[PDB]
């Protein structure tokens, strides 16, 4: 009994992603196929007409001012996904090449992109369909080049991807699932070339993988604190409230629930505490823990913050009209012609949202230095290695490996601020939009492997702390640790670790922990 | 002079006229109340001897050496002291105050401990023509700067005046008639805590922005004027299909600039017919080129971030960024934990300074295109009066916007270069102070490359539509007409770059109106 | 006949690309073998008189305080290539994996590091045989990790990689290249993970590619100002002579002969020509052409002497010994420790070199701008399109394509400032020698597809300005434009260019237009 995405005008992040990820079936709700045949009749009068209209009766780019016969038009549009098929690179995943496509349906959907009912059907078949058309990730400027290659495979002259990245011919595609021929007779190609629909199916799945790499930051930086006895005051709601940032409030809300119910952590507030004569003096530790633990609710929710500002403007986006021409379904003009194809929102948000990434795995990367240094960890052993120390070295090689995942991210910086006047000037300003979100997706996987690590660590650490019996251990705490122990074993013994850290990492960008 | 009444909440405008010198600053009665209220609390936390940071313990990774109560005066001597290791040029006379503002703001929600006289200095700074003279360089985000500014307070520190000219501490004290502070309460971590040097400076780069964002809009408008721009791409309907808040106002302001205007093209394309004589090359694409289409979308996404930026710091400038703190309920005598971690400021203000970037990009490329003979549509070359050649007039200006925005593009995001430090105490730190100021040296080359845009339209305009500015807009004509009170044709060619940076300097403080 | 590189102490970069390509056989040469031979009996003695070594009497990293027996040493040498089997990411290219191993053979061959002639009778096995050891590209901080992830596959505990990038599982791997399976039992396991030779391969890797590449850009430039009516006078020696930077003069002197035989360029020196009144005016074009020509030779030139930089350096390296510790061949001391594989050098060169390669590709970038825009062709048909325009774009996508490779090219910047402090502050300080080179090498990945753009713009607008028969067009551009005709058909109606784009790319990273 697959769930069901009825679209209509708007649809939720979730389900988009639930749609992209192939967990929910889509349907065009009645009241949006008619706003669709609406659009689709105006076009048809457009073109009746011959209207001065950009790819309907004109060139493409600078190329505009040639006009075109309407008996070449189908051979216009032909030659523009042609000219415009020349991406490069690997493939953009199952997810998010479907992301992309529902972005392009979503925005169709509107009805105010001219589309006809076989055009709109093809996508929707696509999406309810378990492939993915296969397109190269560059060549765009931000998203023309990308849907291009994404009609050629619709048209059985592409690859298609199946769920795990295996590539099938055009033919073989369109046969395994049930796909139609695109058939692109109504002059409605700019109806599929169009828009920031890659960028934005890029920036959605980001979106949902980072809602649980938040979620496994938390729950880490919990569990790290049952393992050096993490003071919580530090996360008191009463400080959050002093400095009332929603991201703020609602990580210490959520690290104070992951320790609840531990013996682990040290609960008294010091102030508590009246001092005398005979304290005065020097005591073992001081009575408050690095940044790494009291800082977390102000550092993770920094980044809850960016994310919420990105996932608001992608819900904009994603529920938009990015189409250029336009043919408004008022009919007060027969189109407009615009520049909302210019994907600069999504451009900045991911690279605020880069940035943000990269600060949190510089987080998980030192609560990782920090629990596997000897002198650090009050008491845990060295790399947290079991057997005779010297002999085995733990977690030493994976704990190195984790900063160089960091170092590695930082060496990339903002995608926006590179822009170029091309194609002869006439996109003298471009949003490179799309690897925006590209080197975003890419910092996301680093932070995946680096909270991978610290996973790894901390279920070792919670042992030599607690015994396998994890004593003293919050509910929320053994139910994580006794989960990752059904699939990762306990390192008594120095193995190989880096396939495990490559296949925990996948689980941690799709699932969360509960 | 305008007064602003502190109580709990101040926006970023009241901010920077008090911060500016615009306004005076009072605190409400309310206010007083409830600082009377901590200063009593922090009495009686002292008197009853509890462990607090600073009142009973040492600092950083040092804080578990356990201090007696005779030497907690000498303890927070030594604070100031060790923590003023700050280098660099003094922050600007605007921002020091603002950074004055921000710790004030913090301490009047009444949980700092603040005594009276301490939150009098702040006061009496603000409302006098001073500014401390406050290294710009130190923190990791904001310790060594205030520790600096307490100094300066004490009158062991320079102060500035609104021109920026030194005064020694003596000097300042007697002349913008303050009292030397005096910490003897124990209250010195009311002055040195929290984000208030990096939310200054970023309540001013929210002010300047504000003010380049009128002008990148109006620029813009008159840009549309000179080159016969199409306003069916600013239309309203096109805004409503994909609206992004930061959008529709950009297109709202840009068809309110240039209404009136006889220059723009309005025709919506699609209304013409076509015939088969039509068919074949035209003059001119039906439509123009990004810098002039895609305006509301490129200016649209740099109004939304400077949105984001300002709730975020309008919520910064508001809180109780100290650590520690203490309950104005009481629940608890004192609260540790990390509230002076400066992320938001940091993430935000890198985020600006990417949208400035972006931004100040655009407008350059509208210089490159206004100068360039093959695509002004018949303007001049580089906009020259007199023989051709003899004269180059804005070609040496064009290159200069160039090298100005290839600069700000060299620096990137503070906020990922986050290094472990204090002993590995400080293992994660935000460097929000050094993201805010990173974010205003690319505001103020904006405001530059704006500087110039703007004489290069005011001469475009006039070779366009002659002196008199014949079918300009009101607004267009207003802004030419107030532009040539100060700066005068190119008739000649002669040095730009003092007028440049008068313009700049005006640009950051006022909007066409 | 297969060529044989015979390995005595130096090898050029030549021959190390020639062994690593599998090009040429390597042998070891008679005094190669002795010193070798010499320094395994060094290693035995002091095992045997039981000096105090680090990786033979104590633990590793911070945990060298610890010291071992010898009873123990063969575990604690097995444990250290298992700690260190942390790699996560795409594993190293077939070539650049070889040449990794190739780098250690090389600083063994010095006869410092105490391999036994099974260790090396090993990689030498590995070199002359058609596979290359399956090794994560992520994980070290500059090149423990990927080292011991070569030394499971050479005991047939990990994957192995054909000439296409297939891959074998550990046992079809020793069995497809009859290997014989590593044996560590004279506790020389040092002798293969340590040093430099990870970042030093992908560097190698690096050297071969752009010298190509700078063949191309070049013979590149060189067809463009046959195609624009280039003049000659700004590529004169006596400027060269002028401003003495080897780079320069090399790459003007380069230019010179590409077009030697040219009746399409103009050689006439304007200032030989006298004005008289009547001249006073506006000429059509000036006298002087547009950057990307007129100053190639000095941007070209810088570009050429960063490699030039580059390739000493590492030439050095690879030459070098950068293992620890180290046995000296004079015997004055049993075993000397310091810091020979922090690997600065390869990373300030590969962040140099990456530099370097983003301002060619821009150069590249904007000579496809140029060529492309009819306003600045000088008569050339927009976007070099054939057929009617409008209908026909041409290149018009795959010039913004070139635009969007070089945007994302420079969104990453110098790897070796994120220095970070891990290993327990152990390592303070870290090269991240090898994620420079990785960077650098991506970077050269994309220039060669937008070099490949160019090529294939030149080879069209060549045929535009100077017919199919390429009338007036130097020897060596007829050959160039006659060799990529060959294989890639004139665009005489819009179709997909990008399999063509990545086809041309990987044949300009391995030959120069000769
Ligand atoms: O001016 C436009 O709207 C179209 C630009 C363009 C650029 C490259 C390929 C196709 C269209
Ligand atoms: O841990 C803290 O709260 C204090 C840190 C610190 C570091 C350097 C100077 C002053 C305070
Ligand atoms: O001190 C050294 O030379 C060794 C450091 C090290 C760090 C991580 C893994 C293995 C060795």
């Amino acid at each position: 009994p697959k769930p069901a995405v009825e679209l209509d005008r708007h649809i939720d992040l979730d389900q988009a992603h639930a749609v992209a990820s192939g967990g929910a079936r889509i349907v065009l709700a009645p009241p949006a196929r008619d706003r669709c045949r609406a659009s689709e009749a105006r076009l048809g009068a457009v073109i009746r007409e011959a209207r001065h209209v950009y790819g309907l009766t004109t060139g493409f780019g600078p190329l505009a001012n040639r006009l075109i016969s309407g008996e070449n038009v189908r051979t216009l549009q032909a030659n523009l996904v042609h000219f415009l098929a020349s991406g490069v690179g690997p493939v953009l995943d199952w997810t998010t090449a479907r992301a992309m496509v529902l972005a392009r349906l979503v925005s169709i959907a509107q009805g105010a992109s001219g589309a006809s009912e076989g055009t709109i059907a093809r996508l929707i078949d696509l999406l309810n369909s378990e492939l993915a058309p296969a397109v190269p990730s560059r060549g765009t400027v931000g998203d023309l080049t990308p849907l291009a290659h994404m009609v050629l495979c619709l048209q059985g002259r592409g690859d298609f991807l199946d769920r795990d990245g295996t590539r099938l011919d055009g033919a073989e595609g369109l046969r395994r699932g049930r796909l139609q021929p695109l058939d692109l007779s109504h002059r409605d190609a700019l109806a599929l070339v169009n828009g920031t629909s890659a960028m934005t199916g890029i920036a959605l799945v980001n979106a949902h993988a980072c809602r649980h790499l938040g979620n496994w930051a938390v729950a880490l930086t919990a569990l790290l604190a049952e393992c050096l006895r993490g003071r919580t005051e530090a996360w008191a709601a009463a400080l959050s409230d002093l400095r009332p940032h929603p991201g703020q409030k609602d990580a210490a809300a959520r690290l104070r629930a992951r320790v609840d119910g531990s013996a682990r952590v040290v609960r008294h507030v010091i102030a508590e505490r009246r001092l005398d004569a005979g304290d005065i003096g020097t005591e073992p530790e001081a009575g408050q823990d690095a940044y790494s633990l009291r800082c977390a609710p102000q550092v993770l929710g920094a980044g809850f913050d960016t994310l919420a500002w990105h996932d608001r403007v992608l819900t904009i986006e994603l529920n938009a009209v990015t189409d250029n021409p336009v043919f408004p379904p008022d009919g007060s003009v027969p189109a407009l012609h615009g520049g909302n194809f210019m994907g600069q929102h999504v451009a900045l948000t991911s690279d605020a949202l880069a940035t943000a990434v990269t600060v949190l795995a510089g987080l998980a990367e030192r609560q990782i230095a920090r629990l596997t240094d000897e002198r650090l960890n009050r008491g845990l052993p060295p790399f947290l290695h079991r057997g005779p120390a010297g002999l085995n070295s733990g977690f030493m090689g994976a704990q190195v490996t984790a900063t160089a995942l960091l170092a590695e991210m930082r060496a990339t910086g903002p995608a926006s601020i590179h822009s170029i006047s091309t194609n002869a000037a006439n996109q003298d300003v471009v949003s490179l939009g799309t690897i925006a979100a590209r080197l975003c997706r890419e910092k996301i996987d680093r932070w995946a492997e680096i909270l991978a690590i610290l996973a790894l660590c901390l279920a070792q650490a919670a042992e030599l702390r607690c015994g396998s019996g994890l004593d003293g251990v919050s509910p929320a705490g053994k139910k994580l640790v006794q989960a990752l122990r059904e699939q990762f074993p306990p390192l008594e013994t120095d193995r190989p670790l880096g396939q495990e850290i490559a296949a925990l990492a996948t689980h941690l960008l799709q699932q969360s922990p509960v």
